[PDB]
């Protein structure tokens, strides 16, 4: 059986500088080798091509759910962006029902989110969005309890955010900050029900400090030594009368972990962090599905991929491994399956245990030799058509910012990769050789300090086939119908990606 395989080198890019630059620093004469002799490209894995804003750097979630989709795969940030600017958001059942509840009880509109840019949580323009719709559907009274941030963003920036907003209710003559609560209270994720019980009662103005304002309370804070993140809640005076029967509730954060905790307290009939009287009658709205435990309608409901790598493969009787040590293995099982743990018909897969270090820049090798020994392993069984093989070192080193460790990371990772590849090649098979995203590549600011990051680099395609020529761009959605092109295996409508191989 010949084999095609994928090989993910994670956090690995091209970028010009050689300064803190693992991947130009490191000899890797079997990469070079292959990059040498075999067709190449650049492909995009950060921004709008995988899913993302524009400017923000890729990441192995987004990166391996592109991958095994073959087609642009929209984060919920992009996602809701594009919802408010072609004007489906305007019209979402949901938010319109709620406001429906409103209009028709003459009650209260509440919002709750995470007032920042970051991006990370949610995004403090899609409550001007909320506003607006608001204002729209002629609702009264509109709530705004604000979550401060200081963590995704400036430590003390929450002035700025507030400040915008307050000019926001002013020119659209509707709403008000209620209360005002650092999203350690409001958004804590450790069952800390303490904390969450403050924000609570600033939010339906049972106990809380008050303020005449909210730039108010927060200078106190600042005065005190206290920022963003730890603002203790208060309530605005005037400005909250409650969360009462018949109100409404629009969470519009949309990352799950941080958020179902004050959605438990409101929307979970079972909550016993601390006693409460629940509010009756409550139409309580979260931007994505935070758990399964909140009664809550979702705004945006979770898309079920179809047709990604692994079911095409299922569905051309292939067989197939998914294998990485432990960093990495969710990526290229539950990730590049769609957000899918079950195993599809045909597909085996190979957990190595990674090192129990703190940090890996103590083992820059990783387990990347058993990684590479158990796919040899497997390959001799010769009964894989389909192997997708992730070396995690060169992202998880290269997040130390030490740039020895991380070259020595990279070196591994090339005796590894001649190992698999000359096996590969020895089958009469394939493999395409790439990355998720960028990190190595860069290790060190300009002024040599560690940096720790990913970055918005482009990452290198290696395909082993002779005589063919590569597309000159594209996008990590085109891998996949790559990896179709090689196995001959027909490519169905809703992976939109475009094979690499020019034909
Ligand atoms: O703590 C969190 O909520 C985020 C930062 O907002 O960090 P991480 O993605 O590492 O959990
Ligand atoms: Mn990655
Ligand atoms: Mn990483």
């Amino acid at each position: 059986k010949k084999p095609t395989a994928l090989i993910i080198l994670d956090g690995f890019a091209n970028r010009e500088s050689e300064h803190g630059n693992a991947v130009k620093l490191a000899n890797k004469p079997n990469f070079d080798r292959y990059y040498n002799k075999y067709p190449t490209t650049q492909i995009e894995a950060s921004g709008l091509d995988v899913g993302l804003p524009e400017g923000q750097m890729g990441n192995s979630e987004v990166g391996h759910m592109n991958i095994g989709a073959g087609r642009i795969v929209y984060q919920s940030l992009t996602r809701i962006n594009k919802s408010i600017e072609d004007g489906d958001f305007f019209e979402n059942d949901v938010l319109n029902n709620a406001i429906a509840h409103v209009n028709s009880h003459d009650s209260a509109l509440h919002i709750f989110g995470l007032l920042s840019d970051g991006g990370v949580h949610s995004h403090y323009k899609h409550l001007f969005a909320l506003l607006e719709l608001a204002k729209k559907q002629g609702v009264e009274k509109v709530y705004v309890h604000a979550f401060l941030d200081g963590r995704d963003v400036d430590q003390k920036s929450a002035l700025k955010y507030i400040e915008e907003t307050e000019a926001k209710f002013n020119e659209l003559g509707i709403g008000q900050f209620a209360s005002v609560s650092g999203r350690y209270y409001a958004m804590d994720r450790d069952k800390r029900w303490e904390r969450e019980e403050k924000a609570y009662n600033a939010i339906r103005n049972f106990d809380a400090p008050t303020y005449a304002t909210a730039k108010e309370g927060v200078e106190a804070s600042y005065n005190e030594g206290l920022t963003d993140e730890f603002v203790v809640p208060f309530i605005v005076e005037n400005q909250n009368d409650g969360v009462n029967d018949g109100d409404a509730v629009i969470f519009y954060n949309f990352r799950p972990d941080r958020a179902a905790q004050l959605s438990e307290i409101f929307a979970n009939r079972a909550f016993e962090g601390f006693k409460v009287e629940q509010v009756k009658d409550l139409f309580y709205a979260t931007f994505t599905k935070y758990n399964d435990n909140i009664d809550a309608a979702i705004v945006f409901e979770k898309v079920d991929l179809n047709n990604t790598i692994g079911e095409i493969a299922q569905n051309n009787n292939l067989t197939q491994l998914r294998i990485a040590e432990t960093e990495k293995y969710p990526h290229v099982t539950y990730f590049m399956s769609g957000g899918r743990n079950e195993e599809f018909k045909g597909e085996r897969r190979r957990l190595i245990d990674s090192p129990k270090v703190a940090t890996y820049d103590l083992k820059p090798e990783m387990s990347a030799y058993e990684v590479k020994d158990a796919l040899l392993e497997e390959l001799n069984k010769g009964d894989l058509d389909l192997i997708i093989l992730n070396f995690a070192n060169p992202d998880m080193v290269g997040h130390s910012g030490m740039l020895e460790p991380t070259i020595k990371a990279i070196e591994a990772v090339d005796e590894c990769l001649g190992e698999v590849v000359d096996k590969i090649l020895d089958m009469d098979g394939y493999a395409i050789i790439t990355a998720d995203h960028g990190n190595s590549d860069q290790v060190l600011t300009d002024d040599d300090q560690p940096m720790t990051t990913h970055t918005t680099n482009p990452v290198p395609v290696i395909v082993t086939k002779e005589g063919v020529t590569l597309r000159e761009t594209g996008r990590l959605g085109d891998l996949a119908p790559t990896l179709l092109d090689l196995l001959n295996v027909e490519q169905p409508e809703d992976m939109t990606g475009e094979s690499l191989i020019k034909h």
